């Protein structure tokens, strides 16, 4: 278990979006599908030029798993995963031209539903989770299990649960306020509105 501090940046972005009273906290779905849909692109692109890289899987999909028991909701691809490098990083780096350009635009007059054209979308998971463990698969990398509750610092170790195949699974450990996102109907009704046109299919499964 290595622990890391966010840089100064992405630090001040998730408390903005974990402090600001803000009342459309249901976008975070939408971003988190549209990570997805980037991240099946991205392997789907990689294998034009190396076949064997679809040997972990073949299939390219998301799943929406809520677990009313554990009280999470999980986002499932199996789009390209994330490296070490990059949770520790790449993402990071991402993150730091991406937040500053975010800040420009919120000051004039630009709102936390317009997160995913600055390329961190991924934050507005704190709008609705109070921790966040995100377990990638990379091709020629090990398992991790990335985790944050924010406050500036997160957590990455290789990670010995069920593996995976290839991919990302993020976990959003819902605030005590926030179980509506734990209901067939709500979900339905929020990727129904905000995510129709997603080039890959969509299981939302029940409890
Ligand atoms: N599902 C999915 N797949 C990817 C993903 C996959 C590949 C990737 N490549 C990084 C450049 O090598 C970046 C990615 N970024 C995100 C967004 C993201 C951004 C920040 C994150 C994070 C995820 O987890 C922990 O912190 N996702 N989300």
């Amino acid at each position: 278990v290595e622990t890391f501090a966010f840089q100064a940046e992405i630090a001040q972005l998730m408390s903005l979006i974990i402090n600001t009273f803000y009342s459309n906290k249901e976008i975070f779905l939408r971003e988190l599908i549209s990570n997805s849909s980037d991240a099946l692109d991205k392997i789907r692109y990689e294998s034009l030029t190396d076949p064997s890289k679809l040997d972990s899987g073949k299939e390219l999909h998301i799943n929406l798993i809520p677990n009313k028991q554990d009280r999470t909701l999980t986002i499932v691809d199996t789009g390209i995963g994330m490296t070490k490098a990059d949770l520790i990083n790449n993402l990071g780096t991402i993150a730091k031209s991406g937040t500053k350009a975010f800040m420009e635009a919120l000051q004039a007059g630009a709102d936390i539903s317009m997160i995913g054209q600055f390329g961190v979308g991924f934050y507005s998971a704190y709008l609705v989770a109070e921790k966040v463990t995100v377990i990638t698969k990379h091709n020629d990398d090990e398992q991790y299990a990335w985790e944050s509750s924010a406050g500036g610092s997160f957590t990455v170790r290789t990670d010995t649960g069920e593996p995976m195949g290839r991919g990302t699974k993020v976990i959003l450990h819902l605030k005590e306020d926030q179980t509506e996102y734990l209901e067939e109907r709500r979900i339905k009704e929020i990727v129904k509105k905000h995510s129709q046109f997603i080039g890959y299919p969509i299981t939302l499964f029940v409890e």
